[PDB]
């Protein structure tokens, strides 16, 4: 597997609005919210959980990754696996993409797969 | 167990306005206050304690996401369990609330379970 | 054992005033240097030892603590418990005083036991 | 091995400019892309690859160091291996440069091993 | 052993001009360069090597305080043991000091031992 492998969905020129920190079924997990950096749109809402999913290992690099790019503000291009989380409320107040990747991105290119 | 249960409490719109860090137990542990943005109302504390409760395995992250919530100084939900510590003193000091949740707000709804 | 123990001491309103990292008989530790934020009274000084003591648990939250507190040089409550440290030499250059707690005193009275 | 190996290749004054955070196979990776500060020059792309290669044990740290360079903008020396990433895809995106080291740079010269 | 033994190095007044991260055999390392805070004499070169010499327990620690001290170039007191590292081409890039330990400074005196 890889951030980069097609069947995953990528999102460019967002910023991370939203921030949120939990636990689920003994794993830690987090989820961000991110926009068009130009206001235009739908956000999309992504989530990471410790233990769960083939993106487990990643899950502190990307915490770590998540919270810088919300501290900066920068504009980011997120990629995400649709369809992984699966508890209905947990799907409904979030999402069911697992957060895959994040790359930051200039004024012409973003700096990641496309 | 999930941070959004519906047996669980939170306080929306809240700032952190106090953090303390100690040990009990040989467990460390840390504790903050937060108020209302506006405020009004009562504060509300919580801990986690990094070697008890089923939210152990989050301390860390709650940790580390208190820290920095509390240094930008904005509105936040907080998400908690009541009545979990059980040690007197410790709950006389701080509070029974086990801190199992932490989400930024934007200016209409806060970006976690309700 | 807790940081609140009344056997503990503690210092309000106390600013970090120096921090100095080294590592000890295997052990890294650190050791911070506090005074009044009004300029009267006696420095305090403390040190956390890693793997040392009872206090050995909390070693590394302690330090990031510590580090944090330093850095914005706001006004802490800081929790001791005397007579830990026994190297002559290490106690006559900073303490005997084992550090077991950190907390904040913005609003009102510390946040921490008292 | 060594980061300052002469087999090892370095770029002096460059500026990160960009970071990118993934996972493959099993292994969270970082990716840098960098710039010569003075504006000459071509970008030099490398990445660390959690658990992969040799330089597996350096990720965490230079991972760390990376974002520290990257959030200042200050002029550094990379240096990689080349040739050490083989999937395809990921280095026809990136690089095959490993990242084996980061030195800070002053005015006349770089913290760090060169020829 | 102690960072504050005789047989050791230190150098005080100084400021982390220059800060540096590699691998030398399986082991991430670093190295500082110091210099005067007025600019004076010649710069103190230390490392630290996760896996070798007695000093290898801290190397976190030290890593994290030199980062720390790098960002706000403050002055402090740069404590190193000599004659550690043995790799040749290593010692003439850098040299043989092993990093030991970091003190803050003030005007005054610096707080570590002397």
């Amino acid at each position: 597997e890889w951030t980069g492998d097609n069947t995953n969905a990528y999102y460019s020129d967002e910023v991370i609005s939203e921030l949120h920190v939990g636990q689920i079924d003994t794993s830690p997990y987090f989820c961000i919210k991110t926009v068009k950096a130009n206001g235009s749109g739908t956000p999309v809402v992504a989530c990471a959980v410790s233990k769960q999913s083939i993106w487990a290992p990643s899950f502190k690099e990307l915490l770590d990754q998540a919270r810088y790019f919300y501290s900066t503000g920068q504009s980011v291009r997120i990629h995400v696996q649709k369809n992984i989380w699966t508890y209905p409320l947990f799907v409904n107040t979030f999402s069911a993409n697992a957060l895959v990747g994040l790359s930051s991105c200039s004024a012409t290119q973003c700096f990641g797969p496309k």
